[PDB]
């Protein structure tokens, strides 16, 4: 349940992406279910949980993938697992999307109604997401930012190395998985990978901004 | 087993479920200087695309500037009033890969400039060809807002785990938070823009349990 602040430091400040993956050393299943159910217990705006997790464990599509995944080339030939998070097209407070998100809620006739209202003034006028499709889409694709960084800290708390993956031409990968038939490419669009599994080789820690730099305090 | 606590996949799962989104803050309850810290830490130290760690983060304290916000912030209204610490995460605008914003970047990798030249063209690509972020300046912004929602989910998760309550929060008019924080002259408009809002405190009431899609809805295996 709770943790000391050196127990969050430390968990912090050892992970580091990892590029040089041991093609020997399997996640089992059990660590990796509870790698996904991280990304799946994500908060997100509104509660739209605008993702999907494909798992890419075909070696066939692996291979397929190295062509234009530069970001990854060495990583699909020796990681464990691999993750392709989506993220959901026109998410509009009128789409049929939002009628299963409200549907979750348990929310009443009148209730569903004043939430529309919410969600068309959150979209149309506070955030102006519906100024076009791709600015719609970046918003849900915000969202699976937050679940890949479960991801990659829960993993990293059982002690699994990862990488996140934007290293990639995103028309050609998701013309290869929706080709495969893995997605309806006019509902999902792909957002960011990341590859997991056992480090080959010591990984340095890479280096961060200081806290001050960063940090600007309002007293 | 090391110098580092090895937790358990029961204790893993504990850490991101017992995380719940808190409206409802004990105004009396503050976070020590040395916690929120940590939580600091947990979005300094987030991974970024190519390093860029294109965020910085505003820590709201003041009262006076925080009721300023309640007119436009309906998504944490009472919030506002209530919880401990409001931290207001910026993105970086126009993060051009020929930008000084990426000298910078270079600069704490340690290139020399053989592989700077290197560097930039594989930030070119990225951003011209691969993710095509040039489209116009929103779509470069986007990109940058992404690496914050990292930076975000590992605040909550550091809150969480030192047994802090925690809300994301994007509820609020973005146009007239940019207006009030760059007048305040928290930020150059030119430079950064708003991303995304955390409050941090104590819960002062239970606080629903999750509502989730399943493993079986979410998780397309393909084997
Ligand atoms: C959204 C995202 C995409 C990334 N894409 C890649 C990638 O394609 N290839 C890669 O080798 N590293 C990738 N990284 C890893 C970053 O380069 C890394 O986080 C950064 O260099 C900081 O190092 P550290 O995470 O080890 O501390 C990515 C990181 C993020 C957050
Ligand atoms: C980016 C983001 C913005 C959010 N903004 C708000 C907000 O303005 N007000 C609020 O009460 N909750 C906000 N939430 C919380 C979500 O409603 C919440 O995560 C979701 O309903 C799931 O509930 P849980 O976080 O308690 O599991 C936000 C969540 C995210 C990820
Ligand atoms: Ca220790
Ligand atoms: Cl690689
Ligand atoms: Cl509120
Ligand atoms: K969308
Ligand atoms: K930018």
């Amino acid at each position: 349940t709770q943790l000391t602040r050196e127990q969050v430091l430390e968990l912090f400040h050892q992970r580091s992406s990892t590029r040089y993956y041991d093609p020997a050393k399997k996640i089992s299943d059990e660590d990796f279910e509870c790698i996904l159910e991280c990304g799946r217990l994500s908060p997100s705006s509104v509660g739209s949980e605008p993702w999907k997790f494909l798992v890419i464990q075909n070696k066939t599509l692996r291979e397929k993938m190295k062509p234009f995944s530069w970001g990854m080339i060495n990583q699909l030939d020796n990681c464990s697992h691999l993750v392709v998070i989506l993220a959901k097209k026109n998410a509009r407070y009128d789409s049929p999307f939002f009628v299963d998100v409200m549907a979750r809620k348990g929310l009443n006739a009148e209730q569903q109604q004043a939430a529309l209202a919410k969600y068309k003034a959150l979209q149309e006028e506070d955030m102006k997401l519906l100024e076009n499709d791709r600015t719609l889409f970046d918003w849900c694709s915000k969202q699976t930012y937050i679940a890949l960084a479960n991801m990659l800290t829960g993993a990293s708390a059982l002690g699994i190395d990862s990488c996140p993956i934007e290293g990639f031409h995103y028309d050609k990968m998701n013309e290869c998985l929706a080709e495969e038939g893995l997605f309806d490419p006019q509902e999902y669009a792909v957002s960011v990978a990341a590859t997991f599994g056992y480090r080959s080789r010591d990984i340095a820690k890479k280096s961060r901004k200081g806290l001050d730099e960063v940090v600007r305090w309002v007293g």
